[PDB]
């Protein structure tokens, strides 16, 4: 029986599910029907807003950052497919469908105990805990450890958007918002990890470079539609593009750039009566501050800095992938949303574009390494979704296969690789208590 | 070499050529290169996303709307590819390269005697023109008849936008901006006979029924996104799609409706500057009136009650269409954006719903009856571009193939159908009479 329900409502999707799910809990918070219904249908339109969006992005950017991705003579054979291709082949795995109760009642029983706030209702961004779980699966053999490795991404995930609550509150303006999913926000800790040491150097913490300097520095060519005009530019040209099509990419960009705060401002209206209602009855009643929402981490790129970062790094990703050592991933299906990866690293610096970059050139450095560390387990995970080509290519990713949780749990669990897991473990540790402490001080200051 | 331009600003496309142009005219106007690049590029995305969600009106209410058709049992055998269809088979005319210059220059002449204010600069619906001419070229066969079509739709045009000044400017807030092309411009006369019948007959004039209505009566039901959702729902039920689907389809009109106006707002932000500047300079210069800029009858899709007329007309458009008399076409292509036909109807009527349904009603008896007449022409058309399917089935359109330019054009040059043509010509003049009085009553007002 639950097998259907689950695939039901996951073929739903953000569309319909999300606005059933916000009006359910506007009538549990006692509001008009009228109200509750307007709501869950601004945020369904919100969220088709995004999709209409993500696909300009993944149809304009994404083929013409694959061109300069192959276009320049490179050495690594195995190609990112990305999220793109990473999430069919994880909702195809075998625990696809029970990590879905799993990863809610890991967020009720810490919501019961007061773990956590973040109150995940994006349940199609499930499939990143569901491939923690698979790859654990693959590496370990058990089926055990694999629900134990979904239930520690789960938690540590809905920590993380507990913990950058504020980022997406005041950054962001994204009131009453988690974003625990994503790679933004399980690459955060490393983009803190960075400030704090770039703060502690003399000299580099001085240096501050945000998209206001830009455009005050050039005037009425600093907007950042302007810049993601040139953006657009300069990847066209570096992509082999005719000039025709460079001017449409460029066009292409600078709409993304303008359009993601416009498709994502119908969310925030519907929410925003919603967490009042939440804030004046429920918070009250349950004591605490208030409780997030946890959404999709594709509301980051509502920021113009977000969409001028990830238009950036998409020659600095592929530059990256070249230098890093021992790397053999070419970022391919990634790149038109490489954004997702630094969305919570200029949060974190508030928009300081030098700091950004810094922290996104080490970011996308260790995700790259740690994609060509688990190249077999995603060739395993390929191979057993069915879409392993005839030819048994390698299969790796940047979105999931890179991430910092799955590597540092296949790798505790498996201890195939003491100095790889000492290394990353030691640095994600690192941040993950800076983190910490950094969320702690600012509830401490908002108490104060 | 004049082949090969026109073709590579065609492929350039309103994202990327129009924002040339704008920044040509601003150029031209002694602005600034920052404000004037600013401006372009913001209506290159408005263009955008303008384009994003009428792809998700093709691709969403298209389907549905297809298979609403299907559905109810017709004896209706052709098939309307819609614009969609005419489009593509338009420009693979042999006049179809020729157009482009004639009717710019044919704008050019009527603006220097001052015979119209609209300066068209959306060269991608001069297929109009070009179908006319091209439908005119395949009844008659001389190549200067054909040319004497494209110039007759382009002065019409062109005066109709003129004529239409006054209600895009006030009903959708679109000021400087004319709307000469599309269904919508051309069907406006008939909008306004019917509005002028209606007013000249007692009791059924004073029958008011707007958007704004229906709010007051429901209340957060009455809102524009819930008629849309609604609308949606509706039109998935009777298409026979399953709740699922039933429901992103609705969601997905809801968005439609509530986005239009978002992806249209860049273009009216690029032009303010603009036009202001023009009617501060070259207004003062030339005297007169400001000039206008024609642009894509999609700018008439930001209003929600257009959007809502178009969401309605469906399955009354199928229902027109098995009532029409001597009617063999089914409408099928056109029918995701049949608000197209009543985008001028709605600002005739001042948004009431009731006289803008009976304005509808006759304007798609009208097309369908039209296209029913110009099917062999159609089919010819095809023939000659090659898209005619190999079993020979009969192609009609209601975009183009029901035009009342272009069947008034063919029987006056061939004289094929006397009876009809008198009929179709009487009913047209006279709209076209009263339709030139009002815009001259407007203007007469707006001096006093």
């Amino acid at each position: 029986m639950f097998t259907e329900i689950m695939r039901y409502v996951l073929d739903l999707g953000p569309t319909v599910m999300l606005p059933i799910v916000v009006i359910l809990f506007s009538l549990l918070l006692k509001m008009k029907p009228g109200d509750a219904f307007k709501s869950g249908i601004h945020i369904g339109i919100g969220f088709v807003g995004i999709g209409l969006v993500i696909g300009l992005m993944l149809d304009s950017i994404g083929p013409a950052a694959k061109a300069m991705a192959e276009a320049f003579d490179i050495n690594l054979k195995v190609v990112d497919i990305g999220w793109p291709g990473s999430s069919p082949m994880t909702w195809a795995s075998q625990i696809a469908l029970i990590a879905i109760p799993i990863a809610i009642v890991v967020n009720l029983v810490m919501l019961m105990t007061r773990m956590t706030r973040v109150v995940n209702v994006d349940i199609w961004n499930i499939w990143h805990m569901t491939f923690t779980g698979a790859l654990v699966h693959i590496a370990t053999g058990s089926y055990a450890l694999a629900i134990v490795g979904v239930v520690v991404h789960a938690a540590f995930v809905y920590k993380l958007g507990d913990w950058f609550a504020k980022d997406t509150r005041d950054f962001f303006g994204l009131d009453g918002i988690a974003i625990p999913h994503g790679t933004s926000a399980y690459l955060g800790p490393i983009a803190v990890l960075v400030d704090t040491v770039i703060e502690k150097i003399p000299g580099l913490n001085r240096i501050h470079f945000s998209a206001d300097d830009v455009q005050k520095r050039f005037g009425a060519f600093g907007e950042p539609v302007t810049i993601g005009f040139v953006m657009g530019l300069v990847i066209g040209l570096l992509a082999g593009y005719e000039i025709k099509a460079v001017l449409q990419l460029a066009v292409k960009t600078a709409a993304v750039m303008l359009l993601m705060p416009r498709v994502i401002k119908p969310i925030m209206d519907g929410l925003t009566p919603i967490a009042k209602q939440a804030r004046s009855r429920l918070q009250a009643k349950f004591g605490g501050q208030d409780f997030l929402i946890g959404l999709d981490p594709a509301l980051l790129l509502g920021h113009t800095s977000v969409v001028s970062a990830s238009l950036i790094f998409i020659p600095l990703t592929i530059l990256i992938a070249v230098v890093t050592p021992g790397n053999q991933v070419l970022p391919f299906g990634d790149l038109a949303t490489i954004g997702f990866f630094v969305a919570m690293a200029v949060a974190v610096h508030q928009g300081n574009l030098f700091r950004t970059l810094i922290s996104g050139v080490i970011i996308m450095s260790i995700t790259l390494w740690i994609a060509t560390q688990t190249i077999g387990l995603h060739t395993q995970l390929a191979a057993n979704a069915g879409s392993l080509t005839g030819d048994g290519s390698l299969v790796a990713s940047m979105d999931q296969g890179g991430s910092p949780i799955t590597y540092l749990l296949v790798q505790a669990l498996t201890l195939e690789n003491v100095i790889g897991l000492v290394a990353i473990g030691a640095l994600y540790g690192i941040g993950i208590f800076l983190t910490w402490r950094r969320a702690k001080r600012f509830a401490a200051q908002a108490e104060s």
